[PDB]
């Protein structure tokens, strides 16, 4: 069975808007949310629909864009870092659970490549 997704709304978790979050949305996640490579990251694995019965037995820490763009949207995080960091371990997950130059691993490649240019730029914060 798949676990429920990581949460996308907590009252009790401090949350603020910064520039560097809307930098975040508005250029990091919607250059990486556009791109052809995009889909398979767009939302939770389904580990059922999958076919892979180990998937949440290895990855003890699912991230995925869908999950990332709703806490954006949301006004989730506190700080940049929270969001990178999400972002961090969607691309680990998913070399952690594959191998070099599966498709998927080209795949999240492609994103990380542009993840990290556009994360090279992330503007001082106000
Ligand atoms: C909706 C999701 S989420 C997700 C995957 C898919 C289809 C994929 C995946 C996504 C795109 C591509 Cl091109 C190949 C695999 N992988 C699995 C992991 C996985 O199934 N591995 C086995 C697998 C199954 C099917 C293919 C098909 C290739 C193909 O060319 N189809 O014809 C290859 C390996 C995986 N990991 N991390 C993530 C994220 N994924």
């Amino acid at each position: 069975m798949n676990p429920p997704p990581p949460e996308t709304s907590n009252p009790n978790k401090p949350k603020r808007q910064t520039n560097q979050l809307q930098y975040l949305l508005r250029v990091v996640l919607k250059t990486l949310w556009k791109h052809q490579f995009a889909w398979p990251f767009q939302q939770p694995v389904d580990a059922v629909k999958l076919n892979l019965p180990d998937y949440y037995k290895i990855i003890k820490t699912p991230m995925d864009m869908g999950t990332i763009k709703k806490r954006l949207e949301n006004n989730y995080y506190w700080n940049a870092q929270e969001c990178i960091q999400d972002f961090n371990t969607m691309f680990t997950n998913c070399y952690i659970y594959n191998k070099p130059g599966d498709d998927i691993v080209l795949m999240a490649e492609a994103l990380e490549k542009l993840f990290l240019q556009k994360i090279n730029e992330l503007p001082t914060e106000e």
